RNA sequence: AAUUUCUACUAAGUGUAGAUCGCAUCCAGUAAAGCGGC
DNA sequence: GCCGCTTTACTGGATGCGTAAAGGACG
DNA sequence: CGTCCTTTATT
């Protein structure tokens, strides 16, 4: 009611409506006969090609400067960049330095005198014909001699590359804003970690990577940046961090690889380096050597047959390798060795059937010498055997035969396994013989052929496992005696079997690539700017315009031969007529009023006083230090008079300008032109003539259509279908404008009609909803699946502009604060993320009362009494594992972004419904860049998509049921978030949306506000001794069977935050602990009081003795304290959760509230309408919402001039005094 | 199981409900398999 | 599980445009 | 000389 109505007509944004275009009458017949589509098809392919050559020239022009660029005073930027103490004056000083560094790069591209010609028709007619040396590339640019405006959008994408501003697509942005900070940040890390770099490691990287031409320390000096400005330098720089791969496959290690080895050997966390991003428009060949993938299906086959058949060496390698293990007994059992790795536990199984016997057998050997009888099994003796067992490089066949008990002979059972595994491979060929024949011809493309691939994948994985098994027998020796008679033959075969490793690589990279599909192609109809705008004065120029015949809108296109065929038409008084558009638009008043009145054609006709042309030149009409008021007034009066004397503007638009003496700036004037320089009207044009123009092929005509436009549809239209209707409805006083830049694509069919899944007519189809009481539909017509891709389809993308002239101008975050300061019962929505519930909603009133809370794991909807509850969290979990198991098995990877998107729209709808009902602000978690990472497989990508599509909705929120001409409807939709420019331009609040920190949101007691601010991990006995003494009392309360731990927080460290300070903790309830190593459960439920009684009996403590603090401190045993502090750890462990278990995720508190009862969320999850959180997840969203109620409390005090300056970012100390006082 | 398109439907018979900014460019991120060092 | 190289997939953020009339070249 | 494709102007 009150709050939302204020937010209408707030700002201007554009959207795009999409429509299927259906050819009318003989339209498509004439389009085929004139071969128009094949020309645009052949063009859209050549258009990608010409662009590729254009990139070649740009990259060449890009590099001429970037090779030769020198950055002035680079150290100065570095100096202020690494200062731990800049002021509000030096912070503005480094920025002005950062701006000049990009300018230094930017003007060097523009300093060239060929710069401006890179984006005009000259580059295609002139420059590229000179640069190119191919006679075919010369011929593909010539066909575009007539179309150079079809590149205007491509040229804009390339001037961004030469921008000076901090823009993401700028080259200057890449080198300075991105590469420098990454380069500087590593310079801070190099110095910190330079100590751990061996002198050979410096020489290793210098000889192998740097070629002795540069020192390694050089690439961390300030002045050496100039090398890395190109891809040539970046490729070398990244190699210093990561290393690279030679021809022979040697993994040359980089600095990030060495720092890693040191931190695994000294158990530290020293920082690794950040690689550098690529340079814009670089075609980057990678330094690491890799064998190129196969181009086509035929190559893959010819390799597969020739390399993998029995005749080829790869089989001969196995054929001889089987011979070696057969005669295995002959060679010296001291000469053969089995490598040591974690993969040997499998080896122990293959001989005698147990994993850990080889480890256990050896452990008996190491123990007996180095187990003195005093200890029997100290932690140091058990833990040192692990150090020795992996340090061992390999095992000889006799140390394994010595471990083996008779009659088991290791050398014989080795012959058994190899004989078992090479028999398997000879049988996979039996199935795959159909792949090896010379005659075999593939039925379907390799990607469309899941049946042939699974055959190759099965033969390749069978060869891979036999080779991967044998690799362990090398032993990496470096061994005193090797039966080199054996290993000589072995090395000969195994290096040749190693050839499959490159085939396994390259085949995977071919088969698993998405198959060929024909993208839709833009239709030009022989005009480079086809259908660019709708102005009636341009109808001949663009050659397309819109037509209306009642409830149906058509798109008419005029053939190049008959450009003015729809202008000679007139009204037919008696017979049918079309409604023809009369579109009129004045784009860019700041760029169209001076462009015309100072243009060569009209500069004479309107003789601007020499005073004028010196005002526009000096820019005194602009606000700032050049600003003059009367000059602005005079510039206005010249434009005003000139328009009245301009015919095609004055007649077309009805102009009302307020008195020039009332304009405060030139912007106020241009706005009135813009708001009134748009008029859409309709004229009458004969149908029998226009239709004659379609049959004659002089005019092409499609119907604009979606399923709402069907005569069989009686249901609520799609939201965009409403927009389309308002564009031409006479109640749209400019709210939604018809913008230019429409496009028309052609998407050829991608599926065959005969191939489709069809539900045959008059045969019953089963309904999937178990709530739907009609489990069958019997239709009299066929239901083809994906029928929209079974036929060719025209596409029409029409951009629209909403609120191009915004009336209501004010700050939105400020206006939201204003109405919160005055709302008597404001509401807050709390939305909390999780991995057990994707999203949890909590709605609260101004007093923190819960009105609503439910999980959004499932979307529940009712229409006409037909409930349907979709389990989207299950749908996401199943599609995720349908891509995981797809990636493993080389099959098709299903798409999941749409499933997440379809979920959010159902979610977004629900929040907007809550926002409309309760007039509630929205509360989200303050998440920076780091939190996106997780330890388990996330759908938390849904959360990032949840904000984007929710913010996008709140930019222009509409209800499709309200009247469009009413507030909230289609023409007056609510705008309650700041315009979405980027995710990085965001602050702590965005209109109704508040991002708030999550500290103490979940592990806090709702009933009392109690929080765990004690550190309980065990460090020493004395630390434990001081701990127990600090508590006011530790007693047993027998009437309740509980232990009581009264404390004043001021006796512990870092308890400054808490308000109440004095709490009494009780060992009430059970907790959940996770194991550290068969067993039914990986967790147990400890009973605290039944465990304090347990601990206190093991050490002989009389816990009934009143106060027990001095009694527990009397102990001298470390084991007592290391477990006591553990029991103390669980009592303060409020949030108890278990991975992947639906049952467990509960919050329980060890404090009695005002009525002396503990908060156990389980006592709430059973309730339908609970007044407190039901679980740790709802507890999160509840508090996220209350943290915002605190902020509303700060708005109710401050005054509207200072409401903008209130800090809504909670202080961790302020939130505790609030959570403890609210109850 | 239809769709401008996506999702979920069949929703009373060629459809229902919700959502939907297209296009081009630069760049990055995640997952998987192989490959080398701990 | 950490570090690094590759290849395939699918996915996502940040930029530009959403223009009529002047301007010029051309048969 | 009219027609079609190119460049332009910046609250
Ligand atoms: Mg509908
Ligand atoms: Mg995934």
């Amino acid at each position: 009611m009150s709050k939302l109505e204020k937010f209408t007509n707030c700002y201007s944004l554009s959207k795009t409506l999409r429509f299927k275009a259906i050819p009318v009458g003989k339209t498509q017949e004439n389009i085929d006969n004139k071969r128009l589509l094949v020309e645009d098809e052949k063009r859209a392919e050549d258009y990608k090609g010409v662009k590729k050559l254009l990139d070649r020239y740009y990259l060449s022009f890009i590099n001429d400067v970037l090779h030769s660029i020198k950055l002035k005073n680079l150290n100065n930027y570095i100096s202020l960049f690494r200062k731990k103490t800049r002021t509000e004056k030096e912070n503005k000083e480094l920025e002005n330095l950062e701006i000049n560094l990009r300018k230094e790069i930017a003007k060097a591209f523009k300093g060239n005198e060929g710069y401006k010609s890179l984006f005009k028709k000259d580059i295609i007619e002139t420059i590229l014909p000179e640069f190119l040396d191919d006679k075919d590339e010369i011929a593909l640019v010539n066909s575009f001699n007539g179309f150079t405006t079809a590149f205007t959008g491509f040229f804009d994408n390339r001037e961004n590359m030469f921008s000076e501003e901090a823009k993401s697509t700028s080259i200057a942005f890449r080198c300075i804003n991105e590469n420098l900070t990454r380069y500087i940040s590593n310079m801070d890390i190099f110095e910190k970690v330079d100590a751990i770099f061996d002198k050979h490691e410096v020489q290793e990287i210098k000889e192998k990577i740097l070629n002795s031409d540069y020192d390694v320390e050089d690439f961390f000096e300030g002045e050496f940046f100039n090398f890395v400005l190109t891809q040539e330098g970046i490729d070398v720089y990244n190699a210093i961090i990561g290393g690279f791969v030679t021809e022979s496959g040697e993994k040359i290690k980089g600095l990030n690889e060495y720092i890693n080895l040191y931190n695994q050997k000294t158990k530290q966390k020293l920082p690794k380096f950040k690689p550098l991003y690529k340079q814009v428009l670089s075609d980057r060949e990678s330094l690491s050597f890799y064998g190129e993938g196969y181009t086509s299906d035929e190559e893959v086959l010819e390799v597969f047959r020739n390399t993998l058949n029995k005749n080829s060496e790869i089989f001969s390698s196995i054929k001889k390798l089987e011979k070696l293990f057969k005669n295995f007994d002959e060679y010296s059992s001291a000469g053969i060795f089995v490598k040591n790795g974690p993969a040997i536990s499998t080896i122990s199984k293959d001989i005698f059937g147990e994993w850990n016997v080889i480890r256990d057998k050896w452990n008996a050997e190491y123990d007996d010498i180095h187990l003195k009888k005093k200890a029997v099994v100290t932690e140091k003796y058990e833990d040192d055997r692990r150090k020795s067992f992996k340090k061992i490089g390999s095992f000889s066949l006799e140390q394994l035969q010595e471990y083996a008990d008779a009659d088991l002979s290791v050398v014989e059972k080795l012959k058994e396994i190899i004989i078992q595994k090479v028999d398997e491979i000879y049988k996979v060929y039996g199935s795959s013989e159909k792949l090896f024949d010379a005659d075999f011809v593939l039925e379907k493309s390799l990607k469309k052929n899941d049946a042939v691939v699974a055959i190759m994948k099965d033969l390749l994985d069978s060869v891979k496992s036999f080779e991967n098994y044998i690799k362990a027998f090398f032993g990496e020796g470096k061994e005193t005696n090797r039966d080199e008679s054996f290993y000589g033959d072995f090395v000969l075969a195994y290096d040749i079997l190693l050839k499959v490793d490159h085939i396994y690589d390259a085949i995977r990279n071919y088969v698993t690539q998405k198959p060929y599909s024909k993208d839709k192609f833009k239709l030009y109809f022989q005009n480079p700017q086809f259908m660019g705008g709708w102005d009636k004065d341009k109808e001949t120029d663009y050659r397309a315009t819109i037509l209306r015949y009642g409830s149906k809108y058509y798109l008419a296109i005029m053939d190049k031969k008959y450009a003015k065929c729809l202008q000679k038409i007139d009204k037919d008084d008696v017979n049918g007529n079309y409604e023809k558009i009369n579109y009129k638009l004045l784009p860019g008043p700041n760029k169209m009023l001076p462009k015309v009145f100072f243009s060569k054609k009209w500069m004479a006709y309107y003789n601007p006083s020499e005073d004028i042309q010196k005002i526009y030149k000096n820019g005194t009409f602009k606000k700032g230090d050049m600003f003059n008021l009367n000059d602005c007034h005079k510039l206005i009066d010249f434009f005003k008079d000139s328009i009245s004397r301009y015919p095609k503007w004055s007649n077309a638009y009805d102009f009302n300008f307020s008195e020039t003496e009332k304009y405060k700036d030139i912007a106020g004037f241009y706005r009135e032109v813009e708001e009134q320089g748009y008029k859409v009207s309709f004229e009458s044009a004969s149908k029998k003539e226009v239709d004659k123009l379609v049959e004659e092929g002089k005019l092409y005509m499609f119907q604009i259509y979606n399923k709402d436009f069907s005569d069989k549809s009686h249901g609520t239209p799609n939201l965009h279908t409403m927009y389309f209707k308002l564009l031409f409805d006479e109640n749209n006083h400019g709210q939604i404008r018809l913008s230019g830049g429409a496009e028309l694509f052609m998407r050829r069919a991608s599926l065959k009609k005969e191939e489709l899944v069809v539900h045959p007519a008059n045969s019953p189809i089963a309904n999937k909803n178990p709530d739907n009481p009609k489990k069958t539909t019997t239709l009299s017509y066929d239901v083809y699946k994906d029928k929209r891709f079974s036929e060719d389809q025209y596409e029409l993308h029409i951009p629209i502009a909403i609120n191009k002239c915004p009336k209501n101008i004010f700050k939105i975050n400020t206006e939201v604060r204003v109405l919160l300061k005055h709302d008597d019962n404001p509401y807050v929505i709390g939305i909390d993320r999780g991995e057990r519930n994707l999203l949890y909603i909590v709605v609260v009133d101004g007093k923190g009362n819960i009105v609503e809370q439910y999980s959004l794991n499932e979307i529940i909807n009712n229409f006409n009494g037909i409930r349907i509850k979709t389990d989207y969290h299950s749908l996401l979990d199943k599609k995720e594992k349908e891509r995981f198991e797809a990636r493993q098995n080389w099959t098709s990877i299903e798409n999941i972004k749409e499933l997440k998107a379809g979920y959010i729209s159902q979610v977004v709808h629900k929040i907007c419904e809550l926002v409309e009902k309760y007039d509630a602000v929205i509360a989200l978690e303050d998440l920076n860049s780091g939190f996106k990472n997780s330890r388990v497989k996330v759908e938390k990508q849904v959360y990032q998509k949840f904000e984007k599509m929710l913010i996008d909705k709140l930019n222009y929120m509409v209800d499709k049921k309200s009247n469009p001409c009413a507030t909230g409807g289609a023409l007056k939709g609510y705008q309650i978030t700041n315009k979405f420019e980027s995710f990085k331009s965001m602050s702590t609040q965005n209109g109704f949306i508040f991002y708030i920190p999550a500290w103490l949101t979940s592990k806090i007691d709702p009933s009392t506000g109690f929080v765990n601010l004690l550190k309980t991990k065990y460090t020493s006995i004395a630390d434990s001794k001081k701990f127990i003494s600090s508590f006011d009392r530790i007693m047993y309360v027998p009437e309740e069977d509980l232990f009581e731990f009264a404390l004043d927080y001021k006796n512990f460290s870092r308890t400054d935050a808490d308000y109440i300070k004095k709490w009494k903790l009780y060992s009430y309830g059970n907790r959940i602990r996770i194991f550290r190593n068969n067993n039914v459960f990986d967790w147990e439920e400890v009973c605290l009081t039944s465990a304090y009684k347990e601990l206190f009996n093991k050490y002989g403590i009389n816990y009934q003795q009143g106060d027990i603090r001095a009694l527990l401190c009397e102990q001298s045993d470390k084991a007592f304290y290391s477990s006591f502090m553990a029991l103390m750890s669980l009592m303060l462990q409020m949030r108890n959760s278990i991975t992947g278990r639906t049952d467990v995720d509960f919050l329980i508190s060890p404090v009695k509230n005002s009525d002396g009862i503990f908060y156990d969320s389980r006592n709430y999850e059973a309730q339908e309408n609970a007044i407190l959180p039901k679980n740790a997840d709802a507890n999160g969203a509840y508090n996220i919402a209350r943290k915002v109620l605190w902020a509303i409390g700060q708005f109710k005090k401050a005054e509207d001039e200072k409401l903008d300056k209130v800090k809504i970012a909670i202080s961790n100390k302020e939130w505790l005094e609030y959570a403890q006082t609210s109850v």
